[PDB]
This record gives C-alpha cells, structure tokens and sequence, in this order.
C-alpha cells in the first residue's frame, strides 16, 4: 500500500535491545519533531520481503547481513551512500558484509558470534573439546543436572560443529562466494552432524530442545553450559547464575567455526522518509551514546563503530565473542543463503529426530542449496538465446545434459506459450514500467503475487520463464541487454525460494524434463 510520510517505523528482532533503540528515537524526536516507532514482529525477516514487495512495511529493517542480499535482489532496499568520513568510523570488514553487487545496501551495527556460556558454580573449568562433553553429562546427570543445552531448532546454533571439520556453505574465494561449489554434504559436515546425533542417541541432549527451553534451564541453574550470543547475557545477569563466556569447544582438534552475523540496518526502497532514516542511523544510532543506549538494553556484542568497540574490547565476554568470530567465518550475503538455511534447518531436524539418516539428510540439503545455480544456468541462457543474437551453444554441448534437455524442452513449450499469449504478455509488460535495471527488480516484487498465489505446476513455471524471455526481448529493444542477466537472477531467485520444497519434491529440472518428455 503506502508507508506513512513524516515518521519512522523500525523493525528489529525481539531478542535485541528494542527499548534502548526507542530511546535513541526519543532523542531524534526531541531534535526534529519526527516520531520514531520501534516494532519487534515475529518472523520479521520473512514478513519484510512480503510487505515490502507491495510497497509497504517499515522504513528501517534490522537483521544480520546474510538476509540482505535477497532483499536487494528483489529491489526492496535503498542504496546507501555514506561519505568517506563516515565509512572510516566503522571497520572495513563490516562494510564488506553489507556490499552486494558493488553497492552498500545497509548500515552495519554489530558483530555477532556464538560463544560457550558456562555456570561457574557447576563447572569452573569448562571443557575445551566436544568429545569430553558426554562424560561430563554422565557425571552431572547423577547429580540431577546436565552438561549442555542449546537451541537445536535453528541451524545457526548447530552449524559451528558441522563446519568445524570441513563443512561449508558456498566456498569463499578472495571476498567472493562461488555458488557452483556447495559443501553441505562433505565428510567434515557428516562427521560434525553425526557427533551431534550421537549426543541425542546417548541421551546427552534432546532433539526437541529449543531457544526457550535452553535459556530457562541454564538460567535456573539446571544445566552447566549453553551456546548463545551476546543478546542472551542480559537475562543471565538478571538470574542468580555466576557465568563465564569462553571459546567454543574444538571438534577433532579443530576449532568450532560459527557463522558470524553483522547486525545491519537497511532502508526500505518504498520509504518516503529516506533522508530522515539516514540522518537517524548515521547521526543518532551509530554514535557512542546511541549504541550505548541499545547495548544497555541488550548487549550487541562487538560493535562496528571503532570508537565504542575500543571500550567494549576490555570486557572478557566480548574478548570471547571476538575469539569465536575470528575462528568462524562472516556469512555470505548472497540471495541463495535463505534457501541454504531453510535446507540445513530441515536436515538437522530430520537427522536429530530419526526421520532421516545423516547421509540422506545432508544429501537433500545439498540438492536444495544447489538448485539456485542450475536454475540460473538454464534461465540465463534461455533468456539470452531468446532475446539476442548469441550463439545457441547448449545443443552444441556446452553445459550439462540436464541443462541441455531442459533448454530443449523450454524451447518447445516456452515458445508455444509466447506464441499463444502475445497480447496478454504485451498487456502485463505495458502495465509494468520497465525501462531500466531498477524496474526489472520491480518485476521481482509484482510476480510473486501472480505466481505464488494458488497451486504450483510446471505449466505455471514455464509461463514465468516465458514471460521473462518476452521481457528480455523488450530490454534488448530499448538498449538494455545488460539487465537480461539480472532479470534472469530475479526470476531464478523468486522461483527457487518460493517453490523450493515443491522443486525438491519434483527432483528439480530432471522432473521438468520428465514431465513433458519432449
Ligand atoms: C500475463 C503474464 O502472466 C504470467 C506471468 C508470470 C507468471 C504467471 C503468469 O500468469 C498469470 C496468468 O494468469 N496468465 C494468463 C496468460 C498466460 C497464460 C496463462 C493465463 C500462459 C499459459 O497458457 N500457461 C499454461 C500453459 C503452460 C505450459 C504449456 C501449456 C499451457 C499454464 O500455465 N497452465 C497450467 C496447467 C498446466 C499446463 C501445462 C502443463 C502443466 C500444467 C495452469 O495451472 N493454468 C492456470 C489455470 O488455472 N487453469 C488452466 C492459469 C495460470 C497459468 C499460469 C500462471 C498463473 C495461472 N502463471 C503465473
Ligand atoms: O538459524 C538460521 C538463521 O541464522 C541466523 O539468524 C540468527 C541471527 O543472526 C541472530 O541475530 C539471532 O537472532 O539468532 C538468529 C537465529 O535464531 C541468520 O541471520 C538467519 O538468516 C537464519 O535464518
């Protein structure tokens, strides 16, 4: 619909210091008359791209940087353009976290990493290895306690162990991440996940443990250890637990490697308050007194602002956060991440419960994460074939056989669709406002309403791609060939994330090829 002009609405996760952030809003209001309203809706990272796609939602959205690439792919975020003087106040690697396609798409706030939190009056000398946690639990269970409890429902918490001995999402390569090479099902990951499942099999942990259960158990003193981030420290300070924060245990001699998030603030593209949003973020929040105000509600961890981080670095809890972050890896921000997470979430839940074995669970995850790449391979060269004088090399034997037969199929069925629905395609394109690269993103938004609503079948999918080819022809026509590849990425993103389960159910492009058997 429409975002309200002349005020700021902010969405931040319910575990962060939202009250502290609203106090920064009060100072902003005092100085300007502009009211700032902080909201903490459930599933805001899932809701944001739904409401933002219809030109609605908050002015500012807070989340870890990994989600932001997807938002930017669908044109939901304003480009941010701070001057050099302001960029110098934050650590360069935080700015890297929020750079997508050579554009800054958010303001970095804080560096979040998981640590091992332990009760000093149950266990003054915590274990340096995962391997020694079973023996600790055996001893503590005879005392009516347990060794370790943490959220097994979110793969963010289990990933440090899965990655320890070689598991990886998409291989880092000199700042860049190659989607061609995914490592969710390599030996390192199997070993890590197997060890977790053994803990559950031998009753050292419970597969149904979640954030709420773990937090309560630790804060009541029922378990000697938990895994959590700086935001959690606040509720422990309130409890009667003398706790420490330290490096995560090693696995097979190898450090636990958490995926490190940079909590970031992005500006809704549909906002009529962009200049106010930037003024708030640069000049009220990202100051010593601004972050102090948020930090005092719930610890942010290590902060992106150099001046204030220097003060925090003295706290031993922050030293531990940083030790864990340096041993981990900063997450990619690419649009694939969402699918990857959802895929790994399913794998751990199934392996832990018994529903699948570890090998079967990681295999399905490997597929669910790969799909984005193969999809893009096919859609890219279909659109390019259709729109331009490029050589049609797929039949000449350029890419894999699945891509080859998918393209052949698509040439037959897709061209049929374009022949028969010429006027309908003209009508939809004319209703769209496509003359540039920004507007190609506006397709990303619109179509999910047209595409996602209702059932899913290959027919509807061919229609989406076929319409994409029709739009690519238009782009070529108005000297905009450079948008065809971004257009293909939009379609591919919109499709894979929206129909991930179904696509995996159908066995991806092999299914498509089968369905029509051209
Ligand atoms: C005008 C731009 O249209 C779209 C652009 C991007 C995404 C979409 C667009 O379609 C909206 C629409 O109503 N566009 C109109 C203008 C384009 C037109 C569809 C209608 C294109 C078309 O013929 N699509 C047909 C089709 C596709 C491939 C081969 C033969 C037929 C289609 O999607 N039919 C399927 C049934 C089907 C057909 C063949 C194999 C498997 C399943 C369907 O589900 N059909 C649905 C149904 O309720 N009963 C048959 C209707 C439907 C079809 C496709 C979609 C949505 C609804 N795709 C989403
Ligand atoms: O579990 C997958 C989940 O991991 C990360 O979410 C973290 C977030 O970064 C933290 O700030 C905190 O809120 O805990 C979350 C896990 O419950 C990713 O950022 C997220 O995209 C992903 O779904």
């Amino acid at each position: 619909g429409k975002i309200e002009e002349g005020k700021l609405v902010i969405w931040i996760n319910g575990d962060k210091g939202y009250n502290g952030l609203a106090e920064v809003g009060k100072k902003f209001e005092k100085d300007t008359g502009i009211k700032v309203t902080v909201e903490h809706p459930d599933k805001l990272e899932e809701k944001f791209p739904q409401v933002a796609a219809t030109g609605d939602g908050p002015d500012i959205i807070f989340w870890a940087h990994d989600r932001f690439g997807g938002y930017a792919q669908s044109g939901l975020l304003a480009e941010i353009t701070p001057d050099k003087a302001f960029q110098d106040k934050l650590y360069p690697f935080t700015w890297d976290a929020v750079r997508y396609n050579g554009k800054l798409i958010a303001y970095p706030i804080a560096v979040e990493a998981l640590s091992l939190i332990y009760n000093k009056d149950l266990l003054p000398n915590p274990p340096k290895t995962w391997e020694e946690i079973p023996a600790l639990d055996k001893e503590l269970k005879a005392k009516g306690k347990s060794a370790l409890m943490f959220n097994l429902q979110e793969p963010y918490f289990t990933w440090p162990l899965i990655a320890a001995d070689g598991g990886y999402a998409f291989k880092y390569e000199n700042g860049k991440y190659d989607i061609k090479d995914v490592g969710v099902d390599n030996a390192g990951a199997k070993a890590g996940l197997t060890f977790l499942v053994d803990l559950i099999k031998n009753k050292h942990m419970n597969a149904d443990t979640d954030y709420s259960i773990a937090e309560a158990a630790f804060n009541k003193g029922e378990t000697a250890m938990t895994i959590n981030g700086p935001w959690a420290w606040s509720n422990i300070d309130t409890s009667k637990v003398n706790y420490g924060v330290t490096v995560l245990p090693t696995f097979k001699g190898q450090p636990s490697k958490p995926f490190v998030g940079v909590l970031s603030a992005g500006i809704n593209a549909a906002s009529p308050n962009k200049e106010l949003a930037k003024e708030f973020l640069e000049n009220y929040l990202l100051t010593d007194e601004g972050l102090e105000a948020v930090n005092k509600d719930k610890p942010l961890g290590a902060v992106a602002l150099k001046s204030y981080e220097e003060e925090l670095a003295k706290d031993p809890r922050i030293a531990a956060t940083m030790e864990n972050a340096q041993k981990g890896e900063i997450m990619p921000n690419i649009p694939q991440m969402s699918a990857f997470w959802y895929a790994v979430r399913t794998a751990v839940i199934n392996a832990a419960s018994g529903r699948q074995t570890v090998d079967e669970a990681l295999k399905d995850a490997q597929t669910g994460s790969e799909l984005y790449r193969q999809s893009l391979e096919i859609i890219s060269r279909y659109l390019r074939e259709q729109a331009t004088g490029a050589a049609d090399t797929a039949p000449m034997g350029a890419s894999g056989a699945t891509s080859r037969k998918a393209l052949e199929t698509l040439r037959r069925v897709g061209d049929g669709v374009q022949r028969n629905h010429e006027t309908a395609f003209q009508g939809m394109l004319r209703k769209l406002d496509i003359k540039n690269e920004d507007d190609v993103k506006s397709l990303s938004r619109v179509m999910i309403h047209v595409f996602s609503d209702g059932v899913t079948n290959w027919g509807r999918i061919v229609t989406l791609i076929s319409f994409g080819a029709f739009v690519a022809k238009h782009l070529k026509t108005i000297n905009q060939e450079s948008c065809i590849e971004p257009l293909a990425e939009s379609i591919t993103d919109v499709l894979v994330r929206t129909k991930r389960d179904w696509l995996v159910k159908q066995r991806g492009w092999d299914g498509f090829v089968e369905f029509f058997h051209v």
